[PDB]
DNA sequence: TTTTTTGCCCGGG
DNA sequence: CTGTGAGCTTAGCGTTAGAGTAGGTTTTTTT
């Protein structure tokens, strides 16, 4: 029954999950498969804990349809960080029997066409894409399968709407072309009071359990006082540590799990709050060594391979990771870089670190198991904290093979103790659309974007369709205002200019205002405020220096972080001229930013929403274009406040909104405009290859000079040590584009003084000085390798 | 000895010469072949009078040399349609050995890279930019023999001296290598004085005849009496058809040889006073035959077939043509377009036209011998005729061979007699070098550029070897202030930042600014304006529109037209708001246009020398403009105060422009702007596309309104017929790039007009009307192309 | 109160 | 928005910011 080989996997799978784990299946799983049309091809919904083989119920459906139907499936993923991971172990498993399986994720993509894929695993925005550009190109017909992680997902408005748009979609386009299963939807969820809803809606089959292989002791801390779940009064707790100010003896429910060589995970409110956590929990620890209880094993000749692995990044190994790191202690959050995770996660993984207070980023997207979960607080960011976040927090306790039992304690204040009460004994919020009208309010975004979508495509082009298609969508279900909300819609859309009336009844279509924001997957609350700012860089473009180009490239936040109105008035008054100019033509303004340094956000009106909403975009261009300029990301942190894991995100951004406002200026035609994008796509690339790493040795060799030198000579350094100072004097006078000195007439010299000031070498010195003091630290340089 | 036979040329060439031409040398040409070092590679400067066959000397030694040397052979000629002329005979003379015959000439370039070339034939620029290009190729050891017509153009300031520079870099990349030949020299130079002394300088033998195939008589007239050009009466004349439509009677001058029925020409100091005496003369022959020495034989089956050719001009019959054509008289101009100057030459090169009028435009680039050359005064414009200019009309006489003699008959009235004769008896000026100086002056532009162009091109880049290059010069030769005219020329250079600069004498080097100078081949003189200009258009570039990119490629021009002020000031405030933007970002101003309406002469100091180029040029633009936006050129004739031959000049000229200034924008390393400029390159040309051509033609569509119908459902006038009126007002709504007709908040009323206004068609028609229209204009027509 | 003339790399079948 | 303990700093008791998350076509290969 339950021992997978005889469920007619081929081999090579079949030893593939042998080698990765268990032969045998839970009951649950073998029950979930057993539904009586799921494997005839009819959709599914199910839950299980995340501890449980959750994934495999998906894994088993996909490779039974793609080898027994030659169709292509789309595995739609929560975070790249989880799809990165999903399509890595899947291409293991399935690359043997010759299915090509890759993602679309981050910046990555496929190196071919969707045609050539067999299994594609993407993101949801990723897979929404997809869908529009498989609308576009009409070869929807070649996608076999949809298979979606976190449908509860359904009701998030942030993200997660899109997952209502892209099901609604296929659902219509299977409906329109039959008024066996074409698309089968496969539907992961946590738990849910309406999840029969979601499965009546998907036209699906149910299964939901509770089996956990590891179970869960949940419990609230009180006082002394701990109770379990149904407020049964397991246990009182005494400190077995005394601490200054640890009132919740949270560093002793640590060490008492410690004294048992096992690991805490310590979600707390904020960066801040860990980072305070971390440093108080590993002073004890050296507190505990340093006094001498259990003796504390570490076997710290692991601890220093990481720690001089930290050393090695160019962020520098954090001063608070110097003093806890030694002692097994770690913190994690999303404001370290990728690496700095990828490093305290594997060293918690294999358990070197034995604590790691940590903001929600270990809730999802981060799959480190421990036997016990701490939450430091019901409330987070003065929130209530979120049912669905608190019982994704717990669902990291216990560790399948390490462990037997899972731990948890939520600590709670006696005040707060019916909050607490309430996370344990509540359940989630029956999941509700997005979509819904607020009765007396406006047609909200998502509506409007959910009709532009399929006008654009050239589906559904007449209104009596669009009323057709609103009935596919899960609001269409909730409700059992509903027709009136669709001609309320196109009425935005027309008066925005996103459609065009025709006559013959009426057929709308697409403006390339239309096609532009759909097939640049663009929202249509923000084509309005690019396209305010694309059609204003029409009227005047300043082609002699990056940062127009930047104000149109750079991504758009609302509160990318806590902005320094203040310093950011002092920095655009600092700002030369050559610059300035374009912070006046892009509309920047000193009236803006005085009432910005003076007083409170402005009420929002369209025109101050407008003018605020340009500032914020201008305040992540001076970010972007320091980032381009080699400026050390240390002083960028001093300048601007952001921090080194924000920076990381903005790379990460920039370098895709390149690309979509490029394909966006050419869907309206303006070439002129797209040309100038499409070549500064060349320079939003911030990782330097091979080729200069010898030559950036030198101190004098920005990244942007050792392109040079490498371009005219290949040097190694021992070739620049060999170089006359004259040739590379001259190799430096034909490396900058031509800028004058002179003055020419009717200028004003601030113009031309800044024509000069970009010549200087880093102010700076002149080339002749440059080129005889780089040849001069080459040879330096060249010694001190010969040693 | 003058059988062309005896001198060993190859069969296919002796035949082709059999062919051609005539089987016999001339006895100059047979002496001037044997002078004794001729032969084996000395160089040579000759003069024959441009009757006799100058040319088959240069032709016989580069045949000879490509044969038995078999080095590569540069042929240098004055105008472009000498050029196309002489490159298509030498081409039908010498393919038939396989010699690989192509060139280089107005917009034409050969079909492969230079290298594939045996022989370019080559006008003075295109091979003085060349041999700049040989040279930073390093390719100079390629070029075997360089062939020099109008050798006597040195003393040209406008033009031409690019002959000395040529030659002087040729002599001087040969003496400081050698210090049989490295390269040949053959000049012609028209009898010249001081030819001893060009000769001398090219250490060249001299050779001259005096030889012409049939004699010139000429004559000067004053009241009636014509005077022998030894002042001899010969004529009192007899004005047979007196008229006082003519008080010289030259109507009765022309009419003489008309009644011996041969061919007259006549050169006229102006358009319209050759445009009415073509009138004048033709109404009289009008006068013969309705009265009616006999009348004038017509033909006028043949004339009426030259003028239903003219009828079929895209442009249509001139209704002056109307008047003269058919009674074998016509008029000639620069005015004209190329085409109608094609046809009215060739009319007259078969004998149908008899008497024809003409500006210089027939003194120099053809050659249509006519029996009688009259030339209406001493007085040309403003000034005495230049004696080089009637040299060059009076040479027009020998018909070939096919008339015995050949007449000229200057005119004058009693009054300037001296001065008319002093055309007959003078003789050519001495030839001198525009490089020379005076004391209290700046040296000269054309000095700039011969010591700018060694440093750019990487010759001769130490400050001796200039004074060792200037030693090469004519004008050194000439002299046996020219010690300082080369440390002027360097410290003027430095000034403008052509060269730079190093240490360790001094060694100078080309800036960006230098290389962007050779490589557009401008002269550095206009670089300055053409540089500052796009130095302008860096602080603030409208992409909007076509303006401002047509600002930076239209052609620079001293009076291409007189300019009417007060219609360009009207002009000036009817353009759209937009582009009365770009009036601002380039410096247009009306406290500037309102001054030149004002009056016409000006001081100018620095900023009023770029004021008027501002403008000057921006006129141009604007006639640019209409130009691509198919403005009717009946209609810019009229708006503009300009003509067909001006209009067709700027449009061969501008496509040239766009073409240098990519290359000058690229080697600044402005690559963004340059490739603006190459884009729009891409679209400033004005030929009929194959396909389109008659679907343009039938149903009255603009180009792009057509060519997109193609691209869209590939209509041609009988599926235009059946187009769908719905479809194509789709069509016609998305064909277009995006223009939103809604006004923007901080926006300008009356600038979102335009972008609405520039959706309708011309009239001011909705989609939807012209839609319906454009397919009943089709489905019309198609009936009556059936019928 | 007014004459004629020239420059550039690159693609095509 | 909501909240509270962290933050500022000389001292020893003043004053508040605060989670994580993502979209593009061409292109893949070197001096």
């Amino acid at each position: 029954k339950l021992l997978l080989a005889n469920w007619g996997l081929p081999k090579a799978v079949l030893e593939k999950y042998h080698s990765f784990g268990v032969k045998k299946m839970f009951e649950w799983q073998a029950e979930c498969l057993l539904l009586g049309q799921v494997l005839e091809g009819k959709n599914l919904v199910y839950s299980a804990p995340t501890s449980a083989g959750k994934t495999l119920v998906a894994e088993l459906l996909i490779l039974k349809r793609v080898l027994e139907m030659r169709k292509k499936a789309l595995f739609i993923l929560p975070f790249v960080s989880v799809a990165k991971e999903k399509k890595y172990y899947l291409q293991s498993l399935f690359q043997e029997v010759g299915i090509k399986v890759d993602g679309y994720m981050g910046s990555t993509s496929p190196s071919r066409h969707f045609s050539s894929l067999d299994i594609a695993v993407c993101t949801i925005e990723r897979a929404n894409g997809l869908i529009n550009r498989l609308i576009e190109e009409n070869k929807m017909d070649l996608l076999g399968m949809v298979v979606v992680d976190e449908l509860h997902m359904l009701g998030d408005s942030h993200r997660g709407y899109l997952l209502e748009l892209l099901l609604t979609k296929i659902c219509y386009i299977t409906r329109k072309s039959a008024s066996s299963n074409a698309v089968q939807i496969v539907g992961m969820s946590a738990t849910l009071p309406n999840l029969e809803l979601v499965a009546s809606w998907l036209n699906a089959e149910l299964y939901h359990t509770d089996f956990r292989p590891v179970p869960l002791l949940e419990s609230v801390k009180v006082g002394n006082s701990i109770y379990d779940s149904s407020m049964k009064l397991v246990r009182e707790f005494e400190p077995m540590l005394q601490v200054k100010g640890d009132e919740d003896h949270v560093v002793s429910l640590c060490y008492e799990t410690i004294c048992d060589n096992h690991s805490v995970l310590l979600f707390c409110p904020s960066k801040k709050w860990c980072e305070k956590l971390a440093d108080i929990i590993a002073r004890e620890f050296y507190n505990l060594h340093h006094q001498a209880c259990p003796p504390v094993i570490l076997e710290q000749k692991e601890l220093l391979e990481v720690m001089d692995q930290l050393r090695r990044l160019p962020s520098g190994l954090d001063s608070v990771l110097q003093k806890t790191v030694p002692w097994g202690v770690a913190f994690h959050h999303a404001g370290l870089t990728f690496e700095e995770r990828d490093i305290i996660e594997g060293a918690f993984r294999q358990g070197l670190i034995r604590v790691l207070a940590a903001t929600s980023t270990l809730s999802s997207g981060v799959n480190l198991p421990a036997r016990r979960v701490i939450i430091r607080t019901p409330i987070f960011g003065g929130r209530p904290l979120d049912i669905l976040t608190y019982k994704q927090m717990v669902g990291r306790a216990g560790r399948k093979g390490v462990d037997t039992v899972g731990e948890s304690i939520l600590i709670c204040k006696n005040s707060e103790k019916s909050k607490g009460i309430a996370l344990l004994q509540g359940s989630l919020k029956p999941v509700r659309s997005c979509l819904q009208r607020r009765e007396g309010e406006e047609v909200t975004g998502s509506m409007i974007r959910a009709i532009l979508e399929i006008i654009v495509g050239g589906v559904a082009s007449t209104s009596q369709d669009m009323h057709t298609y609103a009935a596919c969508t899960f609001l269409a279900a909730s409700m059992k205002v509903q027709l009136g909300a669709i001609e309320a819609c196109v009425m935005w859309l027309l008066e925005n200019e996103f459609i065009q009336s025709t006559e013959a009844g009426k057929v709308y279509h697409p403006t390339h205002l239309g096609s532009a924001t759909l097939s640049s997957s663009l929202s249509p609350a923000d084509t309005l405020d690019i396209f305010a700012d694309l059609q204003r860089a029409m009227k005047g473009f300043v082609l002699e220096n990056d940062l127009h180009i930047l104000y149109l490239v750079t991504p758009m936040f609302e509160d990318w972080t806590t902005i320094d109105w203040y310093r950011f008035f002092c920095l655009w008054e600092k700002l030369p001229t050559s610059m300035k100019r374009v912070a006046e033509l892009v509309g920047v303004e000193e009236g803006f930013l005085a009432r910005c340094v003076k007083g409170k956000v402005v009420a929002r009106t369209e025109r101050q929403h407008r003018q605020m909403a340009i500032h914020k975009r201008f305040f992540t261009s001076l970010v972007l274009l320091d980032l381009i300029s080699e400026v050390p990301l240390r002083e960028i942190n001093q300048k601007y406040g952001c921090n080194r894991g924000q920076i990381q995100s903005l790379q990460q951004s920039a370098a895709v909104y390149a690309g979509m406002i490029t394909v966006f200026s050419n869907r309206l035609g303006w070439h002129n405009m797209e040309l100038l994008l499409s070549q500064f796509q060349k320079r939003l690339t911030f990782g330097i290859q091979r080729e200069l790493c010898d030559l950036v040795r030198v101190s004098l060799l920005n990244a942007q000079r050792a392109r040079v030198l490498y371009a005219s000579g290949f040097h190694t350094v021992a070739d620049l040590a060999r170089a006359n100072i004259v040739e590379v004097e001259v190799i430096l006078k034909n490396a900058v584009p031509f800028k004058s000195a002179r003055k020419a007439v009717d200028e004003e010299e601030e113009a031309v003084e800044e024509r000069r000031n970009m010549r200087t070498i880093w102010k700076g010195l002149t080339e002749r000085e440059a080129a005889a003091l780089i040849v001069e630290e080459a040879r330096m340089i060249l010694q001190q390798d010969l040693v």
